[PDB]
């Protein structure tokens, strides 16, 4: 099937992991509730089929970090475009208000913030 891809540079690689994993390990300081947590692993198309009705480009976590392992992402750009895109997804599903609606906006300014000291440290 697929032909292999040029990997990253590794550096590059290092950086996307250490962001999506900050991000992924994001807590909120009053519940401890890992925000992530609900979009680490999306539901099957089986059990939800109405999300996969509506959402047509879905990604969770699981996703953006074999996006990273196979080297899909050329960039930092391409790695937040998929980021922005969950919270999206999430934003459109879920109606505003609801928790999970909430936390994917609360998770896009916790990767803006990560991303900007993971850059600032090279």
């Amino acid at each position: 099937m697929a032909e292999k891809l040029s990997p990253n540079p590794p550096n590059l690689t290092k950086k996307m992991k250490k962001i999506v994993d900050a991000v992924i390990k994001y807590k909120d300081s009053s519940s401890g509730r890992q925000l992530s947590e609900v979009f680490i692993q999306l539901p099957s198309r089986k059990e939800l089929p109405e999300y996969y009705e509506l959402i047509r480009k879905p990604v969770d976590f699981k996703k953006i970090k074999e996006r990273i392992r196979n080297h899909k992402y050329r960039s930092l750009n391409d790695l937040e475009k998929d980021v922005m895109l969950l919270c999206q997804n999430a934003q459109t599903f879920n109606l505003e208000g609801s928790l999970i609606y909430e936390d994917s906006i609360v998770l896009q300014s916790v990767f803006t913030s990560v991303r900007q000291k993971i850059e600032k440290e090279d």
